[PDB]
């Protein structure tokens, strides 16, 4: 699924995202959009690793799911990667929630740090009603 810029900040508020381990709705939104473009199904294969990308959040399966074919893998989302290709987000949310328990927090996505970070982000809520 696709999701529509807003539809998605409203969906992530309700499911508790905003001020999540003191992560702004708006640097969630701006991290969804650089990752997959709002894409639920959006994956990606890195050749150099041999690890995947999954879903709206590009969550890898190195460390957070499990795909199986990936080497010396942990999966402390406890899922299966497949779970990350739903068009309902709540298991991804759940996992993203898990991402950021770390102490990198959101800058565990290097994606963040390239467009998100140090900018204005509130573009990315903006006439949403969150
Ligand atoms: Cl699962
Ligand atoms: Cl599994
Ligand atoms: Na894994």
């Amino acid at each position: 699924k696709v999701f529509e810029r807003c539809e998605l900040a409203r969906t992530l508020k309700r499911l508790g995202m905003d001020g999540y381990r003191g992560i702004s709705l708006a640097n969630w939104m701006c991290l969804a959009k650089w990752e997959s473009g709002y894409n639920t199904r959006a994956t990606n294969f890195n050749a150099g690793d041999r690890s995947t990308d999954y879903g709206i959040f590009q969550i890898n399966s190195r460390y957070w799911c499990n795909d199986g074919k990936t080497p010396g893998a942990v999966n402390a989302c406890h899922l299966s990667c497949s779970a990350l290709l739903q068009d309902n987000i709540a298991d991804a949310v759940a996992c993203a929630k898990r991402v950021v328990r770390d102490p990198q927090g959101i800058r565990a996505w290097v994606a963040w740090r390239n467009r998100c970070q140090n900018r204005d982000v509130r573009q990315y809520v903006q006439g949403c009603g969150v």
